[PDB]
C-alpha cells in the first residue's frame, strides 16, 4: 500500500509536540514526531510548491512505498534543499521519516527494530534523565533536595545510569558549581554511572578546564552541552585536555554536521536528537559514522513516548552505545509524558523491554488526542 | 529611538517575499526581507517563547536601539538556537537585520553603507545576472535565442559582467552543454566577463571536470552552484583541477559554514545570500574571513528591490568583491521585480548608483503592497 | 561633519608621558585618543610630508572624511602608510586617530562609543587591575611582598574581582626563589581573588618556564602573561600545550595578522594587542571575531593614560568573549598623568565600573592641566 | 677602538631623500650607512629620551661597544628598543646603523665588507638593472614604452644580463591592456635579457593575477614581484602554485621573522627584504641561510642612494645563492641623490659591476654636496 497522506497534528496543553501521521491507501498509519513550535511546524508541512529545491514535502512521499527508507528520505531531503538542509526543515523530515518505520512496520507486521538492521543487543539499557522540578533562583542546596527522590527513584529501579544537570544560574561562581556535583555523587554513589549536563553555562574552554579538573574524582561518565554549541575549537581543546567523555551535536542536524563535530573535536558522544536531525534513517548513517571515530551515539531524547518508541528500536540496533538518553515517566511529571502515550514499558532491573510489536509498537492515547486538538482522529 | 514593533508580511502575487517591517516609537520604520515560504515564516516570527533557547525572534530586539548591530544579532541568535542556529531560522533573522540596518540609517539620517562601515570603491560595478523567460521543456537552441535580446540590453548597458545559467534538464548531455556555452560566449564576446550558474547540475565532479576541461578556451569568470551544496570534498578536487573560480555556499547559512567552505574547499567566490545567512551583520563577517582566504564575497541577490537595495549599500562597503550579483528590472519581468519598489537606480556604463538617502534608500510601493495583501500598510 | 584637522599633542611630564591625538570636525567639535610611542617622535610621524603611493601624511587619509566611517578610515590610513606603517610605529599613529574617531563621531551623534562598537553585550564591565608596587631597583623580592599589601589591600576593598600582579625583573634571583614570592602573594592575595602574572619577559627557554608553572599550579593562576620572548612563537606553542592554565601573548603585537599568527601557532588563550598599539577599536573589534573563532579571550593591554582607560571601558563592555579587561585604576597607581590629565574617573563598586552613556568615550580632560604642561592653548 | 657617536643626518632635497647614518669611533674614523623612511622623523626616532627596559636611544646599544661584534650588537640594538621596534620604522633605524658598524669595522680593520660577512662566494657581481621611465602622471601604456625604449637600448649597450620593468599604478587600464604592454616589452627587451615585472601591487584578486600571468607564459618572465598585496599571504601561496615562473614577496617586510613566515605559507622563490628597512646586513646573512633552506634567492629591494648600493655589492658578491641582486645605476635614473650624494660609482662592464677592496663598504661621499643641503659641515 502506497502513501496516501501526511498530517502534521500541533499538541499544546496549557508541554507541546507535533504529531506527524501518515497514512496508507488502506488507511494504515505510522505516527513520529517532529521538533519545532506546532503551529509553525504544522504551517511548514502545508507550504505550497515554488521550484525545484522547494516544494511542499509531503509531495515527496505522497504515492510511495514507506518500505523505501532511503529513497523516500532522500526525496524529501532533495525537495526541500532550498528551504531545510539544515535546521527547523530537519525537524520536519524527521518526524516524517520516524512514522514511515512505524508504518512500513504495520504494513508488514515487524517491529521497527527488524526494519533498521535488526536486534543488536540482548537488552535494552538506558541511562536516565533527571530534572528536577523547581523554581526559579531556586538555590543550588534546595535542587540538590529536589533532585533525591528522583536519584532514590533511579536506584529503587535499578538504573545503571542517570544524568542530572546544572540549571542555568549566573549567580553562581564556578566553585559552588564544583561543591554541588561533589555532592551530587554523594547521593547517587558509586554503583551508577554519573552523567552531567552543562546546559551551555560555560564559554571559555579554560573555564571549563579549571572545574572538570577538580571534578575527576567524582568520576563523570560523560559531560554534555559544556560549551556554546558553535565553539568547535573550544570543544576539541576541552577533550583533549580532560580525562572521560565530552559530549557534543545536541542540536545538530544531519550526518554532516555529526561528522565535522566528530573530526574536528574528538567528542565521544553524540547526541543528533530523532527528532531533529532527519531522523531515523540519518541516525543510522551517523552510527556508522561514529563507529569509525569510536564514539558513542546517545541521540537527545526529551519529547513525548512518541520519540521513547524509536529510542526503544534505535537502542537495540545501536550496537556501539552502552547507553541511550531516556526520558521516563517516572521521573517526568508533564502532561504528555504521562498522558499521551499508553501502557509505557516499565523500568526493570535498569532495563526496558522492546516489544516485538509491529512498527514502533506505540500505544496512542486517542482519546486525550480528540480531546485537546478538538478535532477528531 | 527604541524599536517598538516587529511585521512579517507575506506578499504573494497570484513570485513571493516577506516584507519585515521593524518601527521605533516615533513611529519611523525600517524595511527588510527574509528568505522562505512566506506564511511558514510569518508563523516563525508570531510563535510563543518555551525556553532559554526558544523564544520569539522578535522579543530579541523590541526595546532595543538598533545602532546595536552586533548585540542586537546575537541577542536573536541566542535566544532562538534550539530551532534557529542553521537554515529556515537563520532567514528570519536576517530580515530584521537588513531592516535594522534601514531603520537605524532613517533614524540617524545617514546612508546604510555609512553604519556598514563606509564606502570603498569610487562606484558600484555589478554583474548582472539573466534569466531567460521560456516554455519548460524548451531546447537548447530556444534557450540561446531568448538569450540574445538579454544579453544585447546588457551591452546597450554598458555592462561589464552578466552571468548565464543551465537550465536544469536531463535529457541534454556534457557535449551538448559545452556547445551551449560554447555558443553564448560567441553572442556575449570578449568584452564583458562571463559567469555560469550550473544550478546543481553535476554530481561526479569528474564529470563536471570533463565539461570546464572543454570549455577553458571560453574564459569563464566563474563557475557557479556546479556540485551538489554538500559535496564539499567535490569542490575541493574540482576548484583544485579547474583553471578559473569556483563559487559555493549559495544555499548556506552563518559565517560557520561560509568558513567551512573555505578552509575545505577553497572556493574563490562566496555566494552567502543577503536574507537567507543572517543578514548584513553576518555578511560583514564573512566579509573579514574571506579577505583573510583571499576570497570575493559576491552575495546570491535573487528576490525584490529590498534585497537590491541592501546589496547596493554592501557592494559599496565590500572592497574585497570586483562584482557583486545584481537582479536588475532591465532583465527581468518577474512582478515583485517590477512592481514593488520605486525609482530602481539605471544602469549607467555598467554601473548603479547608490544614494545617501537614509538607511537602505527603499521606495516601497505601498498601493501595490496594499493591493495585493489586502491590508493597510 | 566632515574631519577638518588632525593635531598630536606630546605630554611630557618632567618616565611620565603620551601622545594625545585630538581630530576636529567643522563644527568645532573633537574627539580625543591616544598613541603610543616617544611623544616627539610620534608627533614628527604625523607632520612629515608626502612622498609616493604608500607613503603619506597620515592626516591626510581623513581630512575631509565621515568619523562615523570606521572600516573606510582605518584602511585607508593603513594603506596611504603603507610603505613606514604596515606593523610597528606607524601603527600606533593609526591606533591614536582611530580611538579619537570613535571619541568623535559619538560626540557628532550624541551617543556612547560603545554602541558605535556594535552595542553593549555583558551587564556590567569587570576588570581585572594591574597592581605594580613602587619600590627602589635592588627591592629584594620579600621588599616587594611587602608594597604589594597596600595595593592587594584596596583591590579587596573595592570588591575586586582580580588582579595581576608583577615579577619586577630582577636576574640575581633563582626561578626556585620566584615560586616562594608567588606562592607569597596568593596567600595575601587569597582566595576570593582571581590572580593573574606578568612576567616581564624573564625567560628564555620555555623548559625553564615549564618547571617554574609546574610547582606553582597549586596557587592556581588565572593566567600567566609574557613568559617568554616576544619573537619566541614555538616556545609559547610548547609551553602553553605543557601548562594547565591559560598562556597570554601578542601584547607588543601590531595588526590583527600578527594577532592571528600567536593564535594560529601557539595557542595562547589571551591576546594582548593594545588599544593604542595595535591599529586601534577598529583593529581590536577584528581581532576579537577572530579570538572568538579560536576560542580564547582578548584583554588588551592598558597601562597609558584616562584616556585610554576610556577606551578600555567602551570596549570592555562590547568584549562579550572576555570575562575581565586589563585596567589601570587610579586607586592602584599614583602617576601623574593617571591622576591628573583625566577628571572624576569611575570609581571601583563592588569590582564593576560602570560604563556611562556619555557621548563618544566619555572622557573628561584635565584642560587646564594639559594647557600647563604643553605651553600651548587647548 | 669603541664607538663614540652616531649621528643620522636627513637630507632632503627640493621625493629626494635619506637619512645618513655616521657613527664614529674614538679616533674619529666613521662607517655610513643609510635607513628609510622619513627623514626628519627618523632624526627625532634617534634622539629619544630612555623610558624603560624594552625603550631606550638606539644609539645607547652601541655607544663604548665594538663595532666588529655584529650579532651583539645588532641583537642589543633590537632587545632595548623593542617596545618602539620589532617591526617597521624602528627596524629602519636599526638597519641604517648595522650598515654604518660594516662600514666602520671594515676601515678600522682594513678590509672590505664582503670579508666581514663570509668573504666572496662569487667570481663577479651581476646585477639586474630596475628600469623606471620618467614619464607623467596621465601618461598612456604606449608612452611608457616609448620612453622604456632609450632606457633598455641603454642597458643593452652596457651588456645587462636582465632588465626589471614596472607596471605604473594605473587603474584606468585593463589587464587585457596590461597583457599587451607586457608583450611590447619583452619584444623591445628582446629574448637575450632575463626580464623581470615589478607589478607595484596592481592586484588584490590572485585568480585575476593568475589570469593575467597564464596569458603572459610565452613571454617567460623570471620573476614577478608585488602582484599581490602585502599581507595576503595567502593569495600569494595559491599565485605562486599556480604559475610556472618564480614570485617575489617581502619587499616591504621587516626582519627573519616575517622573511622566514612569507617562505613557510607563501613558497615564494625570491625573498626582497631591504637592505635600509629589514635589520640591515647582519638580519639580511640570517635571511639568506633560511632562504637556502627553502632553495628560494635572496635579491634585497635596492632604490635608494649610492650608500645602499655599496652595501648591495658587498652583499651581492657574498651571496652565493642569488643569480641576481636588485640594483639601482646612475646609468638609469636621473634622480638628484643617485647622481650626486656619491662619487665615482661602479660603471657596468658586459652587465657586471666591480666590487672594490676598498677599506668597508668603499663609499666615496660627496663631502660638498653633502655640506651643501644640510647647511652643516661634515
Ligand atoms: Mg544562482
Ligand atoms: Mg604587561
Ligand atoms: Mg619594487
Amino acid at each position: 500500500a502506497n502513501i496516501v497522506s501526511v498530517e502534521f497534528i500541533p499538541v499544546n496543553v496549557a508541554e507541546n509536540t507535533v504529531i506527524v501521521k501518515v497514512t496508507d491507501e488502506n488507511g494504515v498509519y505510522g505516527l513520529g514526531e517532529a521538533d519545532g513550535p506546532p503551529e509553525c511546524m504544522k504551517a511548514f508541512s502545508e507550504i505550497e510548491n515554488e521550484h525545484k529545491w522547494l516544494n511542499n514535502i509531503k509531495e515527496a512521499v505522497i504515492g510511495r512505498d514507506p518500505l523505501e527508507f532511503r529513497a523516500n528520505y532522500n526525496r524529501m531531503y532533495d525537495t526541500t534543499k532550498w528551504i531545510g538542509m539544515r535546521g527547523l526543515g530537519l525537524f520536519a523530515i524527521s518526524g516524517i521519516d520516524m512514522a514511515l518505520y512505524d508504518l512500513a512496520g504495520k504494513q508488514l507486521g515487524v517491529p521497527a527494530y527488524k526494519l533498521m538492521g535488526g536486534a543488536q543487543k540482548a537488552q535494552l539499557t538506558p541511562y536516565f534523565t533527571l530534572y528536577p522540578s523547581v523554581a526559579a533562583d531556586a538555590t543550588l542546596s534546595e535542587i540538590v533536595e529536589a533532585y533525591k527522590p528522583l536519584i532514590a527513584k533511579a536506584k529503587e529501579r535499578g538504573a545503571k545510569a542517570v544524568k542530572v544537570c546544572i540549571i542555568p544560574n549566573d549567580k553562581v561562581s564556578d566553585k559552588e558549581i564544583v561543591a554541588y556535583l561533589r555532592e551530587l555523587r554523594e547521593v547517587i554513589g558509586w554503583d551508577m554511572d554519573m552523567m552531567v549536563d552543562c546546559l551551555y553555562r560555560w564559554t571559555d574552554w579554560q573555564k571549563a578546564r579549571w572545574t572538570f579538573r577538580q571534578l575527576e574524582d567524582i568520576d563523570l561518565y560523560f559531560i554534555e552541552a559544556c560549551l556554546q554549541h558553535d565553539d568547535l575549537i573550544g570543544h576539541q581543546k576541552l577533550a583533549a585536555a580532560i580525562n572521560t567523555r565530552l559530549c557534543g551535536a545536541e542540536m545538530s542536524t544531519t550526518r554532516f554536521e555529526a561528522q565535522e563535530w566528530l573530526e574536528k573535536t574528538g567528542i565521544s558522544v553524540v547526541q543528533s536528537d530523532y527528532n531533529r536531525c532527519g531522523g531515523v534513517t540519518e541516525l543510522l548513517r551517523i552510527m556508522d559514522i561514529c563507529e569509525h571515530h569510536n564514539a558513542q551515539l546517545m541521540p537527545h531524547n526529551w519529547k513525548t513516548g512518541i520519540t521513547a518508541a524509536a529510542a526503544r528500536h534505535f537502542g537495540i540496533v545501536c550496537h556501539i552505545s552502552e547507553y541511550v538518553e531516556y526520558l521516563h515517566p517516572d521521573f517526568w511529571n508533564g502532561t504528555l509524558t504521562q498522558q499521551l502515550t499508553l501502557n509505557e514499558p516499565k523500568i526493570i532491573d535498569g532495563a526496558i523491554e522492546v516489544s516485538d510489536k509491529p512498527g514502533l509498537g506505540i500505544e496512542l492515547n486517542i482519546e486525550f488526542v480528540e480531546q485537546v486538538t478538538g478535532h477528531k482522529f
